[PDB]
């Protein structure tokens, strides 16, 4: 039936409806730190989120998305390995049922408790819908979360989760500043890959930050309280919404640092 993360509609099944699942530039991957090449020609990333306009938070049945007004160059990403300007459209998380799993990307096979994805689309394409059809249409910033100290900047999100418990619910979510989710350092790895949920289009330039952010155990616990199901359906907790690591194939992971 429709795709999800269960035993019967899980990631091992996606290929039947999205043959691209077995493509040559599928994401996520395992980042082998000793095999990543330092590339001195990579410029520093430029994150400009000071004018960010969040609008809404939605439970889509596979994660929760915070959405931004992308009608103008308000929250953009540029520099790094990118050409052109990429506008922030939404962010969402991938997490586990236990602290020992939940990230999509791994580092030397280490899994983190969660992974944040900030999705941006190439302004040369005019809209998101057109950008996913291009090899350089999207740029995704991935950030790992580990359990330790609470992240103050994440609490606003945590607190609205009760109001969007089941698939299809949404809530006004204005004045959220995504700068409160960045680590101190912007060092990163980059490789060409895809979206990690169907349609699995190979339109992404991934930018995965080296430094994780810490969240408290209690912050991560509130994530695990969401549902995959719609209201009035039997309860299926929203956990383990992560796709395992895919073959690297013909690709090189570049590092912005040594
Ligand atoms: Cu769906
Ligand atoms: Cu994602």
């Amino acid at each position: 039936h429709h795709w999800g993360y269960g035993k019967h509609n899980g990631p091992e099944h996606w290929h039947k409806d999205f043959p691209i699942a077995k493509g040559e530039r599928q994401s996520p991957v395992d980042i082998d730190t000793h095999t990543a090449k330092y590339d001195p020609s990579l410029k520093p990333l430029s994150v400009s989120y000071d004018q960010a306009t969040s609008l809404r938070i939605l439970n889509n049945g596979h994660a929760f998305n915070v959405e931004f007004d992308d009608s103008q160059d308000k929250a953009v990403l540029k520099g790094g390995p990118l050409d052109g300007t990429y506008r922030l459209i939404q962010f969402h998380f991938h997490w586990g049922s236990l602290d020992g799993q939940g990230s999509e990307h791994t580092v030397d096979k280490k899994k983190y408790a969660a992974e944040l994805h900030l999705v941006h689309w190439n302004t040369k394409y005019g809209d998101f819908g057109k950008a996913v059809q291009q090899p350089d249409g999207l740029a995704v910033l991935g950030i790992f979360l580990k359990v330790g100290s609470a992240k103050p900047g994440l609490q606003k999100v945590v607190d609205v989760l009760d109001s969007i418990k089941t698939k299809g619910k949404s809530a006004d979510f204005t004045n959220f500043d995504p700068r409160g989710l960045l680590p101190e350092s912007l060092d990163y790895w980059t490789y060409p890959g895809s979206l990690t949920t169907p349609p699995l289009l190979e339109c992404v330039t991934w930018i995965v930050l080296k430094e994780p952010i810490s969240v408290s155990s209690e912050q991560v616990l509130k994530f695990r309280k969401l549902n995959f199901n719609g209201e009035g359906e039997p309860e299926e907790l929203m956990v383990d919404n992560w796709r395992p690591a895919q073959p690297l194939k013909n690709r090189q992971i570049k590092a912005s640092f040594k």
